[PDB]
């Protein structure tokens, strides 16, 4: 028995259309699915106020920087959603790859066929289709769902989760200005900062329901000129090749200095005209042990943290704004557009459900530990956690995915995990998603594994699976060089502990976090070596 299709792709985001693309490019025979009615994934989805990149718009633009669509005009440095929509419109139009892809459709299980090496995979529970490698692209963020709080559906005014905000016929959110209306926002991480500011513009009242304060840095968003477009579009053989350099693909590098090999004095200075400057410079273009060693963090995190105290006039509301939880740049830094100064507004309140955790939602508002607040709105900025999760993944012996990293994913080159056979997992925390510039590093990964695909069909190949060895090596480099940052005891559940019933311990972390031009290096090293690491035939 043989399979219909040589790839099947699950998401429409950035990463799997271009990956359709490729495998439909090569000359082979894609299907790709997705839940949603269009292209887009996350720029589809998010249509929250506020909603802007973080890496600049010329940078995260790997379909313009590749020469897909190299006439696409930015109009700002980070585009909002509304224009990265229209971006990732355009290169599918460029790419004519909606006419591969079942819209509307969610896969619902993918099991593997051990006597056929394909994989069955089902669509709503109904449909099957099958392909020799399962490709999924289902996002390094998972699902829009009602956080863990009780009473959610007794409230009696308007609910929004950030994730699915309501539209009018033109696409565009709707229920967006709060003229009269007392709103609370829950969650203050890149959505709720973002909301924030916004809200406040209209809002009678604005509650921030905060549970822990991020670090937060000024993104500097501007309009992008005519001139500067076209002189960045004639620098765009330099710039992918910049970005394909760094660490994380953003268009920034360390310093290489240390931050004790400059006074005081200077790393002021240093740090004065980075905080200034517009997008990721301040944590990108750092010292080069920023995030290795204790001392350096704390002069930046020192530095933000004088700078908050500078944009909120109360002192008590900026000392609860600034974190000492955790070390400056262990999570994804927020960027924000006046977002400390909302809080010096007189309409705008922010509530530590730290110290009063949020019992239930009621019909009237919230309910905290020691004090209700009647609320017309709730905005729910609460997150997403893994994509894969929510479909029920069979291996080899009809093994669960689930089951099989439930001590922590384990893979070889963040691509495969043993146990499944010819099923590429691209872009999520386990192969570097959580700090990459991802228009660019899912894309460049997106390309090897076509190569791979295609290696396997030049040489009649039809099975791909990791060495036990290979998978477990690749698997403890990625917690050791996690381990020597500072982001293994800030984030402590980024680290699965699992000390078995033998005796032994398994150490993995959920984040890989290498230099993506060092783990792309080590991918060509094996590709080149025949797959050396993965078992074919
Ligand atoms: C608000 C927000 C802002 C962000 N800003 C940046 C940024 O500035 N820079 C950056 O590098 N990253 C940013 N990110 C991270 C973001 O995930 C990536 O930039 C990128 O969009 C990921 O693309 P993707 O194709 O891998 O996944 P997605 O864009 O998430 O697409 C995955 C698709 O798969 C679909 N899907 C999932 N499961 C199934 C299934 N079972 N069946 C059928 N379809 C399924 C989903 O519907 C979704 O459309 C941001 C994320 C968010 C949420
Ligand atoms: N380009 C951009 O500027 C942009 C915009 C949005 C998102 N993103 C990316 O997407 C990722 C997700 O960001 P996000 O802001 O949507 O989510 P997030 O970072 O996970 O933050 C969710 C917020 O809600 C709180 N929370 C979660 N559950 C709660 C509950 N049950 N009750 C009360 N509070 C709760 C969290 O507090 P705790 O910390 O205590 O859990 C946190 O403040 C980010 O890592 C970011 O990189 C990027
Ligand atoms: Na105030």
């Amino acid at each position: 028995k043989s399979p219909a299709l040589d790839a099947v792709v699950i998401g429409a985001g950035v990463t799997g259309i271009y990956q359709a693309f490729l495998i439909n490019q090569a000359g082979m025979k894609v299907l790709g699915i997705e839940a949603g009615e269009d292209v887009g994934g996350t720029w589809y989805w998010n249509r929250y106020p506020g909603c802007r990149l973080d890496t600049e718009s010329y940078a995260y633009g790997y379909f313009a920087l590749k020469g897909i669509i190299p006439e696409w005009e930015w109009s700002e440095n980070f585009a909002s959603q509304p224009e990265m929509l229209r971006y990732v419109n355009r290169a599918a139009d460029a790419m004519d790859v909606r006419k591969h892809y079942r819209f509307n459709t969610r896969v619902t299980a993918a099991r593997y066929v051990e006597n056929d090496r394909l994989w069955e995979v089902t669509l709503d529970n109904e449909e099957v289709v099958t392909c020799r490698f399962l490709i999924s692209a289902t996002g390094p963020l998972s699902a829009s769902r009602m956080p863990d709080i009780k009473g959610i559906d007794s409230f009696k005014g308007e609910s929004f989760h950030s994730s699915r905000w309501p539209t009018d016929a033109e696409g565009a959110p709707k229920g967006v200005d709060f003229t009269g209306k007392r709103v609370g926002v829950i969650g203050t991480g890149a959505t709720g900062v973002q909301i924030i500011p916004i809200a406040a513009e209209t809002a009678k009242e604005l509650y921030v329901f905060q549970r822990t304060p991020n670090w937060c840095t000024p993104l500097g968003n501007s309009p992008m000129s005519k001139e500067k477009m076209d002189s960045l579009r004639n620098r765009y053989p330099t710039i992918l090749e910049y970005v394909k350099s760094t660490d994380t693909a953003f268009p920034y590098h360390r310093d290489p200095r240390k931050g004790t090999d400059v006074s005081e004095s200077e790393r002021d200075a240093f740090f004065e005209e980075l905080y200034r400057q517009p997008g990721y410079g301040i944590w990108l273009s750092g010292f080069r042990d920023l995030l290795l060693n204790k001392e350096s963090n704390k002069f930046l995190a020192d530095f933000v943290a004088k700078k908050i105290r500078q944009r909120v006039k109360d002192p008590v509301v900026a000392e609860k704004l600034i974190p000492k939880d955790h070390p400056f740049g262990a999570k994804r830094v927020p960027m924000e557009t006046n977002y400390y100064e909302t809080y010096n507004r007189d309409n705008v309140h922010l509530v530590d459900i730290r110290e009063a955790p949020i019992q239930e939602v009621t019909p009237e508002g919230i309910k905290t530990a020691d004090a209700a607040y009647d609320l017309d709105v709730i905005i729910y900025a609460t997150g997403f956690d893994g994509s894969l999760d929510r479909i029920d993944i069979r291996g080899k012996d009809n093994v669960r995915l689930i089951d099989a990293w439930a001590e922590g994913p384990s893979t070889y080159l963040g691509l495969q995990a043993r146990g499944f056979p010819n099923f590429f997992t691209l872009v999520g925390p386990h192969n570097g998603s959580t700090f990459c510039n991802v228009g660019v590093c899912g894309g460049l990964q997106a390309e090897w594994v076509l190569r791979m695909i295609s290696y396997m069909k030049d040489n009649g190949f039809t099975y791909s699976e990791p060495t036990q060895a290979a998978e477990n090596r690749w698997t403890e480099e990625v917690y050791a060089d996690f381990s020597r940052t500072l982001l293994a005891e800030a984030n402590a559940w980024w680290v699965k502990t699992t000390t078995k019933p033998d005796g032994s311990v398994v150490r993995r972390t959920l984040v890989h976090v290498s230099g993506g031009p060092e783990y792309r290096k080590r991918c060509e090293q094996v590709a080149y070596n025949n797959y050396n690491g993965f078992e074919l035939a």
